[PDB]
């Protein structure tokens, strides 16, 4: 009983074009019972936001099956962390997620008149709006005893101008100033693989993706099957002076159909 | 002869006040001619600003011989680097030295034009303004082969409400998102010795330090007498794991004073 995790960009679409054939995959995987999820390391934003986002990519599915980081995250807290006050540096995505929690979220205003002395977790995403001064206060509050809890450890995603700095970049900046090893959440990380494990609870599962530090890294660490499609980021030449091997290359996701197919 | 190069905080004075001795000491150094600089590994600042925080504690030096790391990365790149533009991460102390290289600065009004693709040299320092858009194009520009220069390594330093983040942090987020090593230049590394070293030919030099990470590494990596002061971050008992050790401790610079007759 097999269940298909896929990770998103350069996987389902590649930015603002449409993959060939994610739609029969999709409408194939339904047909034959197979039951799939999409998992992102992006967190900023919610899983609405990314069904409406595949919606203009041809694909019609319920956000109930989108994974984000940012969701994963909140999960995460929710299970393993005591309540407690939230700092946040992130998108609309994670502030929501965490506003979900209902912990109660500081504010930059509030940390400003020192509320950051009370604050007991700190989230860190990727926020495009990052300031020298969120980073103090998320800096303060770490060393004050908070949580430091990072979204998801890519250190790029692509940019209307070129690679831009992912939420690793951030995380990396904190951990330096803080000198504290942060909790990351998103692939190839445990948390993560906790929430898919508890959305299929005994399926054999396999995971496609786009990039071999994340994707590929994830499923090799908790024993999913690997699966490399070369719509994204990866080439063949990348995986051989890389430390995460796929259990199977593929051109793009429609190759999954007669993949399965033929067993 | 012999030259002492001080390294600032927690040496000369304490945030805002000066440690006792210092200007006995400042003004010994001065009588005998014995010459001697003020190291910092802080760019925010124009080593100007720095004289007048110094005057206001009764410590009177020329900004001549005040080195902070954002004069010390201007004679690097002058020294080492071919001349290109430059876009800059930090306060106005780093700014201002850039400017002082005649090579052409990158403002993020030209960045949002493309012309991040020009620039030649990436400067990184501790920028209390920084902002994810300036993050982003040190990122492509780095990307696109613009040199990666770091002011300093220092993880963090002093803030009013405790340890906040500095230049190393924000250098070590971009060291992840361009996966390029970057040169740093201030204190313990090689350039900003490279600069005092300069200053004072055929001198003996002495380093005057509180942190044994820096300062101490820094003297003896370069050949410097490492000095030890206990009136800043080291103690005796960091010593036991450090992994360069002092020539000579101290209680503070005060004591340095019968050293010199
Ligand atoms: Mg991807
Ligand atoms: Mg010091």
């Amino acid at each position: 009983m097999v269940a298909i995790i896929f990770d998103m960009d350069g996987v389902l679409y590649r930015g603002n074009r449409a993959i060939p054939g994610v739609r029969e995959l999709i409408e194939f995987l339904k047909e034959r019972g197979i039951p799939f999820a999409f998992l992102t390391n992006n967190s900023t934003k919610t899983p609405e936001m990314y069904r409406e986002k595949l919606l203009k990519m041809g694909i019609d599915v319920s956000s109930s099956i989108i994974i984000t980081s940012g969701l994963a995250t909140r999960l995460y807290m929710s299970k393993h962390l005591d309540p407690g006050k939230i700092f946040v540096i992130g998108g609309e995505g994670l502030v929501k997620e965490m506003q979900a929690l209902g912990w109660g979220i500081v504010t930059l205003d509030e940390a400003r008149q020192g509320s950051w002395k009370e604050v007991k977790h700190v989230v860190v995403g990727l926020d495009p709006d990052l300031t020298y001064e969120k980073l103090k206060y998320a800096t303060l509050a770490i060393r004050n005893g908070a949580t430091f809890i990072g979204t998801n450890p890519d250190a790029t995603l692509p940019g209307e101008e070129g690679i831009y700095p992912g939420a690793g970049s951030i995380i990396a900046a904190l951990k330096v100033a803080t000198n504290v090893e942060p909790i990351i959440i998103g692939k190839p990380n445990e948390p993560m693989y906790e929430v898919v494990r508890e959305m299929f609870p005994g399926e054999e599962l396999w995971m496609v993706g786009d990039r071999l530090d994340t994707d590929i890294a994830f499923a090799k660490k908790f024993g999913m099957k690997a699966i490399m499609v070369l719509t994204g980021v990866s080439s063949l030449e990348d995986i051989k002076k890389s430390e995460y091997k796929p259990d199977l290359v593929l051109p793009s996701v429609y190759e999954l159909i007669d993949y399965l197919k033929t067993l």
